[PDB]
């Protein structure tokens, strides 16, 4: 039984509000020219307008018997195939004509909600789809709006691209077509000898999903609100950017939109959340970019049986309540969430001499790829230019950045005044990866974007100086950079860091003053391990898959948790040993005396008041409950991010996905058939003129010398960023060593110092150290709660204007 | 002028000889039947007798014009020709006849002479030719002897199996067909709708390489012994191991030969060397494997300008004046050289029971590939039946051991009584690579094959016991085994050695005892020099290929060179200074003294024995000028050959030649064409019928759940080796570290230690790991300079027997 009575949850109080606003008996369609086995296919163009299978018609409500074609509209009537062979760069200079835009009234899109597919399942499908449809039912049933209200589907589309033909699930598919946009005739592979890059599939479906459980999915026409679906299934898979090439170069110029939304399969967006997008947009009209708050799902999900995803919960609240604030306050966002975030489409739009925010995005597909472009390619013109174009370090490896780069490019333009934006009544839930082996994956691909997006911002800060923003604004945006400078700086040296607290601390105990009689065999066996989990790690990162060997890892990220434990419990052990001291020197106790006291002061001071600047900032939110159940597990997986995340993404900072290539000869130089009889039939030269002249040709061969041959080929791309990661890990390296040998003096420096001065002289160095890496975590604990701050009291403010 | 009169060189004075002592008048080839545009080929297999050019005819003496013929035999006159397509495995089983075993009266061969060619110059192929053309002069020439003498050509077969059909280089082939074998038109790609594995091309050539310049290789058929050549063309590259299994599992079979040489391309063999190498063979029985001396070429390279070759000189003259005669004294040499090596045919064939020598052999190509099976492949069922065999971690990993396993396979067999012996009288003249990254590959695989087999040989060493040797010959092998044993644990931790000796050298001039100012600086800057030079390596190892990377190794190399000439002079000046102690001392000066002197002891008496064994060594085979002219550069290079080829080979134990794979989908819905008019030609679906019933169907797909599937794939096999190769160097690493720990307590040792006696006791520990590694060095060339001289004793015994 695909199709059930509806059903409301005790969360979808809401909703059925929506369907009381809602009077759901005038969705009358409007009528359109239809196109005619021979098919006249319009401009040229292979379209196709097909009927939809009986029962589904038989199931919407203006469905009559009486009447053959049902008494629906042409577009509820007809599903639309069209076969796009040019491809993105040239699909509107071509004829290539959308529905929506086809009707006699041309329609204007107010909002195009955009969601990246590729081998997801149906639940995943099935969960978005629900968010996007309660989303516009929620704006229909707006009545006091001057942009919403009655007839508002009509301002909306649905774009779903999916990345790969042979790749996309098999259930998600039957999902589409239940809904009525697929069908599996129509699909062509080739027209008129040419390659068929896109296949697109247009139709206002009028069923909607009325629950998601966790294993299927039920479909029900009762009180759906018709979405304009477009589903533009590609040939072959060339990862996202190209999908977002498909979504902004080709689509956006035919529809040219507002407010473009990008989703991704498997986030769930609020009853909501697409309406507090859109008025973010309208309220303030500089505003080019807008983020919303990502959630963790915690269903099934225990609070000890798994670490992992309670760790990435804390992470994702924290980041929401302190960092997308104080980025937002300053007016510029480092990262706008791939999985939910929306531009405004005028904003990303490039100048007249080709230079613009969409261009640099792009720019990054076509470089980090193999250069071997088809001639039969249309588009073979304009990558062969930007190959041979002049490409520095920061062009060609634009594909670290991503998305990244959008944000930079259009708050620091030429002669724009642009802003980014975030909003936290919008709110998404997605599933976290809970294999590490995932996990891992997903993390290599952060790290790297961010690391390249902070560099590339901070070499090109200068920019922002020709935009046209007032003078306290670039103020506050070169305080911004600033700040970011420092994180960069401190999250490059993050592992020399980690080690020295944990030798230091760990040495700590080995002294005999305190108590302790372990403390120096346990440090020599944590030293050993951890050089080993190090080495291990790295030489896994460059040589095996996480997949493959992912009980290493495991065993590596249990390790850390270990010694995270004993480090803390050092921490406080030091501490007490140290308050005791004070009491039994027979001093004055005073309050100055106890901050006088450098290891009290760092090991304690410091982390409780960053502990409560987070737990300030987590209640003022609302938001208190990720700092108990989930603290425990975020701190002490906290080394294992540093290590082997970072270790990792820095090892595979090339993405090679591209193979090698092999010509693999082939001359045709002919066969033998076996006729009735044994006799073979073959072909071989038989005049003696022939044999002699062959010979001859040989013997010509074979007399002259060899010419000289120098090899001046350009070569190919997997080598430049083979080389580039190459000489980023040796710099991370060296760097990192240079800073550990300064502190703890283990390289040659030793034999600077006498034997009775070499450990009073390390002691001074650590504190140091330790001193300084705390303050300045707290410090930037600190800028980010009084951010956070300024932005709940700013948001107040407009909500009350 | 491709054919130029025959002219004779100063050192073709032998060459005169032979001619003198050969009639050249009754060169008379025996008569076989031809086979017949329709062709009878033989045992329904593609056979062609081509008729040759009739300029090459008429260069021939015999040739005269009244005659159509031209009075030559039908050997002489066609050219054989025939497509191989079952493979290997098949070809003895199949009706596949070869010529020399196709006369009235069958032909015995004596001597099957291999030459393996992949790509190579057509100057390379000239001088093996030349070389192996002169042998069999020479040969011909001998006048008392029982089995050489008239017609000795008839027992002689040279094949030449090339690597790939669209690999070979083209001036080799016109090379090869200047000189008859090959012509271009006979290829066929495809017989009776199977596909062609190899082409093999027979002919009886009479023409001889005069001479083989720089450039350009000059061919005469004035004083040619007819040469029996046999060239094998495969269709597709396999390696080297699958045109072994060529020559011996199908070639060797049909022909029955004894006595098989193998032979590589660019190899070129004295003038007597072949026969040399038959008359080892011929006098003891027992004898199943020889090799010969290899040297290489110095022609126009100079001393300085090329210090790799000579290094390389000097290690190719040391190795074939230790090791090669001591191993054979002992009757098991670990690795007879590819390049030139000589096997007697039946000591190789397996056992009834289908174990033996050539199956441990073949084994490795089997398993050492990707696991995708052809069905179409006439070999299908064995390689099915191969990999469904459970292999242990020797048996998966034969490939690293390549030839090497022969060796032990035949030493230690189950019921017989087989040895290896080594001929210095037996010459031949190889190219070095000159470059650094060649070097780098080349030595790549020899390091690896090294290594597998000596762990291999040690683990089985009880296997011998079952041999039929005398219990004395069991006693000598356990005792040459003991020897190998110490040999592989000196190699394993040679990296660990070279760094603590460099450490204690270094860090000894740092003493305020003896006036050298710049000793502690240096000593630090050498420290951070090493330590990234180890990094680079590993990382460049992992990463890039070396080729693209050369400047990185030449600096590495450069620095390496640097620091062992400052570690020379800092031994120097240390064990100077210690004697200047003794005389400042004011005690008595005997020769006890300094034998009691640790510091002199080890670091001057014992280098200097060990340069007095080689210098005696080199001298008592009449061979020193390599102790001169190249013996600097191997000294200067060294480190280079632990370090850097070591951390090389060791990072790439895996081989992963083959890629990724991929089913690319493609299913042919259909394609679209274009009529004169605009409308479309499409097959879409239609009748109502059909579109409710597929509705149907996709709603029924998508009601029920989906089923659980848990992958239990077998996987693929580079996640195998990827993973062997992880841990070998894991452990590897681990090993060397732990040693390094202990004799220096640079790990948490030294937490152990008193400072004032940290001095004392890192003294002590590394005098005597100097001792122990010096003295060992010392000792193993003793034991090597024992068997030397013991080799040449006793074959001078047998010469004057
Ligand atoms: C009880 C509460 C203890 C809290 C300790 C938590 C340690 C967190 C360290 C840290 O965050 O360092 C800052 C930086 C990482 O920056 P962050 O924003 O937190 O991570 C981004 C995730 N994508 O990464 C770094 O720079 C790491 C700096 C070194 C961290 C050393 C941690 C030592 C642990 C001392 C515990 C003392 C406990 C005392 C309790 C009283
Ligand atoms: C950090 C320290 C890590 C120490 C090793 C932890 C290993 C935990 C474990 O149980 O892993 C076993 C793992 C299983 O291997 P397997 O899954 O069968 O391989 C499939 C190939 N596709 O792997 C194995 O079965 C091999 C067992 C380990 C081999 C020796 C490991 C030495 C590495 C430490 C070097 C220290 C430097
Ligand atoms: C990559 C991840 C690991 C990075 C580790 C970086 C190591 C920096 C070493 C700093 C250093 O100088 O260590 C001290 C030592 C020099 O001082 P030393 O005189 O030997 O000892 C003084 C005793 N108080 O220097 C040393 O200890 C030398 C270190 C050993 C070099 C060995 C090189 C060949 C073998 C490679 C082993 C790989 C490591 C395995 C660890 C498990
Ligand atoms: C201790 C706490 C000290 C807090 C001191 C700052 C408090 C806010 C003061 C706001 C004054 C704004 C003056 C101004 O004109 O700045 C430019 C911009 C307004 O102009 P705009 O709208 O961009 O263009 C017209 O206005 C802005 O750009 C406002 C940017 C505010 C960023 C606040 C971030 C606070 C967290 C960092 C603390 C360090
Ligand atoms: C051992 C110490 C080695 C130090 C570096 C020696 C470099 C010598 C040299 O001149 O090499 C330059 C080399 C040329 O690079 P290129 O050929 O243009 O790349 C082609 C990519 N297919 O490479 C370059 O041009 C890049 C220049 C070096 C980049 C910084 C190297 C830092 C590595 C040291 C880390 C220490 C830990
Ligand atoms: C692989 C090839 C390199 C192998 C190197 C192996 C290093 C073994 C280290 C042995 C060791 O224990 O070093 C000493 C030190 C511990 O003793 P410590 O108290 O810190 O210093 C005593 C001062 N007399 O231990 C240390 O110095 C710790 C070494 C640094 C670990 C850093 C890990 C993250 C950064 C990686 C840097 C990579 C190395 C770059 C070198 C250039
Ligand atoms: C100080 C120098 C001391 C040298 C002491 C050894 C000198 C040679 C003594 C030779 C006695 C041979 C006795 C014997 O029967 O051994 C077995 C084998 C002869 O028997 P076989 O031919 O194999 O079968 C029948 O004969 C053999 O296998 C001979 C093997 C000789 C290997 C000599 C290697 C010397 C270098 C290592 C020095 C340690
Ligand atoms: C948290 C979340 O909900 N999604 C993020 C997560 O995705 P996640 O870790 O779940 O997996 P991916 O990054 O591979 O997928 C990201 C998006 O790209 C699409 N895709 C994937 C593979 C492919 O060959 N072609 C293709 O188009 C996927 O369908 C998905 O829509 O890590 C990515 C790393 O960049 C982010 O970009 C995503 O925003
Ligand atoms: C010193 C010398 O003179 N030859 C050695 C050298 O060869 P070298 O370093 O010169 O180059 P290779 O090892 O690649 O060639 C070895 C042999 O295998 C053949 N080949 C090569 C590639 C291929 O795809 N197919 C193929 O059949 C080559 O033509 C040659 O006959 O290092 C090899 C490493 O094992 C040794 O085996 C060779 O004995
Ligand atoms: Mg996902
Ligand atoms: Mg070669």
């Amino acid at each position: 039984q695909a199709f059930i009575p509806h059903v409301y949850d005790e969360e979808d109080n809401d909703e059925q509000e929506y369907d009381q606003r809602i009077q759901y008996n005038q969705f009358q369609g409007d009528h359109f020219d239809l196109a005619a086995t021979r098919a006249t296919g319009l401009n040229g163009h292979l379209v196709l307008d097909c009927p939809v299978a009986d029962e589904l018609l038989s199931k919407f409500p203006d469905y009559n018997p009486a009447e053959k074609s049902g008494g629906l509209s042409r577009e509820f009537a007809f599903m639309r195939y069209t076969a796009v062979t040019c491809g993105p760069s040239n699909f509107y200079r071509d004829a290539y004509i959308l529905r929506p835009v086809h009707y006699p009234i041309p329609r204007q899109t107010e909002l195009m909600i955009v969601i990246t597919m590729y081998n997801e399942d149906d639940i995943l499908l099935g969960r978005t789809l629900k968010g996007v449809f309660k989303n516009i039912k929620y704006l229909e049933s707006k009545a006091r709006s001057s942009t919403w209200g009655k007839d508002s589907w009509k301002k909306i589309v649905v774009c779903i691209v999916s990345d790969g033909r042979t790749k996309i699930n098999e259930r998600a598919q039957a999902l589409l077509a239940g809904l009525g946009v697929y069908q599996e005739g129509l699909a062509k592979s080739r027209v008129d000898d040419k390659k068929v890059q896109a296949h697109m599939f247009e139709y206002t479906t009028r069923v909607g999903i009325s629950k998601v459980t966790d294993d299927v999915v039920k479909l029900t026409t009762e009180k759906v609100v018709p979405v304009q679906m477009l589903f533009c299934l590609k040939e072959t898979n060339a990862k996202k950017i190209n999908s977002h090439r498909w979504c902004f170069q080709a689509i956006g110029q035919v529809l040219d939109p507002k407010i473009v939304v990008l989703l991704d399969c498997g986030t769930q967006p609020s009853g909501r959340s697409l309406y507090e997008l859109w008025k973010e947009f309208d309220r303030d009209h500089r505003v080019a970019g807008a983020c919303g708050e990502i959630t963790t799902s915690l269903k099934k999900r225990q609070m000890i049986t798994n670490p992992l995803v309670y760790g990435q919960n804390f992470e994702y609240k924290i980041s929401n309540i302190l960092d997308k604030p104080t980025e937002s306050s300053f007016g510029f966002i480092s990262v706008l969430p791939g999985a939910f975030s929306a531009y405004r489409f005028i904003a990303l739009q490039n100048d007249i001499n080709g230079v613009g925010p969409l261009e640099k995005y792009f720019k990054g597909e076509f470089l980090h790829s193999s250069g071997e472009l088809d001639p039969n390619d249309d588009e073979f013109q304009m990558k062969h230019l930007m190959l041979k174009e002049e490409a520095g370090i920061f062009t060609s490896n634009m594909y670290l950045a991503e998305d990244r780069i959008l944000c930079f490019e259009l708050v620091a333009k030429r002669g724009c005044n642009w802003l980014l934006r975030y909003c936290k009544s919008a709110r998404a839930e997605t599933d976290v990866p809970e294999g590490l082996a995932e996990f891992i994956l997903q993390r290599r691909r952060w790290l790297n974007g961010s690391f390249f997006a902070a560099i590339y911002s901070l070499v090109h800060f200068y920019k922002v100086w020709t935009s046209s923003h007032s003078f306290g604004r670039k103020i506050f945006l070169h305080i911004e950079f600033f700040y970011q400078l420092i994180n960069l700086i401190v999250s490059w040296f993050s592992i020399g860091s980690y080690f020295l607290v944990f030798r230091i601390l760990t040495t700590s105990l080995g002294d005999k003053a305190l108590g302790f009689a372990p403390g120096k065999i346990l440090s020599v066996i944590f030293l050993w391990l951890y050089l080993a989990s190090i080495v291990t790690t790295f030489v896994l990162s460059f040589g095996n898959k996480p997949k493959g060997t992912e009980k290493f890892y495991v065993t590596i990220v249990i390790f850390f948790a270990i010694l995270m434990a004993y480090m803390i419990f050092a921490a406080i052990f030091m501490a007490v040993h140290s308050i005791q001291d004070i009491y039994r020197s027979g001093t004055r106790i005073t309050v100055s005396l106890f901050f006088q006291n450098s290891e009290f002061r760092d090991l304690v001071v410091a982390t409780s008041s960053t502990y409560a600047l987070y737990f300030l900032a987590s209640f003022l939110y609302f938001e208190p409950w990720h700092m108990f159940t989930s603290f425990v597990q975020y701190i002490l997986l906290s080394p294992s991010y540093v290590n082997v995340l970072n270790i990792y993404a820095f090892c595979n900072i090339d993405d090679i996905s591209w193979g090698t290539k092999g010509e693999v000869g082939g001359k045709s130089l002919g066969e033998a058939k076996l006729r009735e009889d044994g006799t073979f039939d073959v072909s071989v030269p038989i005049s003696k003129e022939q044999i002699n002249q062959s010979y001859l040709d040989q013997l010509e061969k074979i007399r002259d010398p060899a010419p000289p041959e120098e090899k001046v080929l350009v070569t190919n791309t997997e080598d430049y960023y083979a080389f580039i990661r190459s000489m980023t890990v040796l710099v991370w390296m060296f760097t990192n060593f240079v800073v550990i040998a300064l502190v703890l003096e283990t390289g040659g420096f030793n034999q600077f110092v006498e034997a009775t001065d070499l450990a009073n002289l390390k002691s001074n160095r650590a504190a140091v150290f330790l001193t300084v890496i705390l303050w300045t975590v707290a410090f930037m604990a600190l800028f980010r709660f009084i951010g956070c701050i300024y932005y709940l009291i700013t948001r107040l403010g407009r909500e009350i204007k």
